[PDB]
């Protein structure tokens, strides 16, 4: 999965750059558009009691990532994601969050992934 | 007049270097969150309550930035507390200068009344 | 009447279930954004241009709450424009309904001054 | 080493916990407080998250010098809420001027 986004201004800090903790958010939102491209959205999960709980992330950065800056995130497949920042085609980080589900229930979901 | 002290982190300025702007609402709910537990009644008890305090309106003027490590404090000010409402204005000091102020009013989710005992430590 | 999309993203809510009051300040600042740029005018060319947008003043009036997923749109429209200041103002729209409204006042800086808006900005903004 | 904070409302989610990506923010704050006691790159961040914080939760944050070398150091964090350990976690730094 692809998950296209510009970096806000507000997202960087008194360094220039993106502030770390933000790239915890990218990913969050790649995940969420790549459930809707599913047709399973993290939000008509949460309908049926499903929440998704995150156990662990890492990210390791490589690049720095300015304002306005285009990048892609992207995304790959208890339940981890794999995640590669893109900034024109270079690897500018890499990442990956460890998931499971509480209504703590098997995966039902278990192919839109 | 209640004073709240805080020191600026780093995670919570921009690139331009200064605090972003959006963040001094930030600020100014924390000053909420230690006046109303300085009365004893925090807003965390009045949520466990079933209360809900809501915010109608925010006002913020800048005057002066507040850069990575600074010192600072919000002088918190009940300014008006009426049966459905209240309102705080608060001034932002770095070294005893004011570098900006504002105001936020809220009223409460159970619209109801503000009961007794929040009124009580609102005052 | 410039229109910015934007979903709510589910960081940026918090405990009580809607978006926090501080976030929307941040839509603001991206609704901005993308004015400026689709004028020609990003601001990111601007910060390249010696030239500083610093906020003044900003409020917000919140109506009703902005869920996770929630589907939303800004509306940017131009209140004032003088020789040093030039202000905004939003409306924030979910299913045509105005869930927020607010403004903010800026002005131009250039190397630790404010200057007169320059003829390139004030072509953009009017 | 022992830095102490409380959870702050907008440090929350609508699934009414901490979002995960504060606790960078919270282990920031701690490194900032540590080095005072005594250009910073992050190469490298991780947390595991066994148990949730809340809306004004008191809380703990041990931190640890862990790995040293020539060009980049690492801290070891703990988050303690009561007698409980929530969360564990670790980043590596280098330095570039």
């Amino acid at each position: 999965f692809i998950y296209r986004r510009r970096v806000q201004f507000y997202e960087t800090d008194a360094q220039g750059i993106v502030h770390h903790s933000n790239y915890f958010r990218y990913f969050e939102e790649a995940r969420g558009e790549f459930l809707r491209s599913k047709g399973f959205p993290y939000s008509k999960m949460r309908d049926m009691g499903l929440e998704v709980v995150l156990l662990n992330a890492y990210c390791e950065y490589k690049k720095p990532l300015f304002y306005d800056d285009v990048f892609e995130v992207h995304l790959n497949l208890t339940f981890t994601f794999s995640y590669i920042v893109f900034k024109e085609d270079i690897a500018v980080a890499k990442a990956n969050t460890k998931h499971c589900m509480v209504k703590i229930v098997s995966i039902p979901v278990l192919e839109v992934l």
